[PDB]
RNA sequence: UUUUCC
């Protein structure tokens, strides 16, 4: 069941050590109310420093599916990105997807569709977290990525998302398109506009 | 300025 019971965890904060990164967890998964049991449902985390990601380990396949909920949590400014390892595959029995909601955190799985949204020309001194307060001034995001460089984890300047409420998409357009920031301007469209 | 092991 082991690999039933292991999670990517991509975008990790720099410096962040195996030990805080399990009692960051365990606190949330309890905090959430997705704990089954007394004690930690976390019971180990692997990091790569150089990489910039983990794989938590935990006691329970079905406590290891309902962490699945916490993808997008923010962990000091950035948005952690939750995944199942690749070579999962589910098992007789158990389901793969997430029973609960965790109110507040903000996947970060934005499909391209309709009303997905680009926001171009971000400053680069803007976290995750910062940008996706700009965006969650209009209305409650359903899907959020701030685009950062894989070796450096500086932004890029562009991030991707989706609001719960498709009629917040033109809102967001309205107040941000075009704005004007010192060396950059904000473009703002829906995404399959300028895609490739 | 179109999301990264054992």
């Amino acid at each position: 069941t082991r690999q039933a019971r292991r999670l990517y965890v991509g975008n990790i904060p720099f410096g962040i050590t195996e030990e805080a990164m399990m009692d960051f967890f365990n606190a949330q998964m309890r905090l959430g109310g997705l704990t089954q049991a007394p004690g930690n449902p976390v019971l180990a985390v692997q990091i790569n420093q150089d990489k910039n990601f983990a794989f938590l380990e935990f006691r329970s396949v079905d406590e290891t599916t309902q962490a699945m909920a916490f993808d997008g949590i923010i962990f000091q400014g950035q948005s952690l990105k939750i995944r199942r390892p690749h070579d999962y595959q589910p098992l007789p029995g158990m389901s793969e997807n997430p029973s609960v909601y965790v109110p507040g955190v903000v996947s970060t799985v934005v499909p391209d569709s309709a009303h997905k949204l680009f926001i171009g020309g971000l400053p680069n001194y803007l976290n995750d977290d910062q940008v996706k307060e700009l965006l969650t001034s209009f209305g409650p995001l359903k899907a959020f990525n701030l685009v950062k460089d894989s070796a450096t984890g500086l932004s890029k300047d562009y991030a991707f998302c989706e609001y719960v409420d498709i009629n917040v998409t033109d809102q967001a357009i309205a107040g941000l398109n075009g704005m004007q920031l010192g060396d950059k301007k904000l473009l703002v469209q829906r995404a399959s506009v300028g895609a490739k």
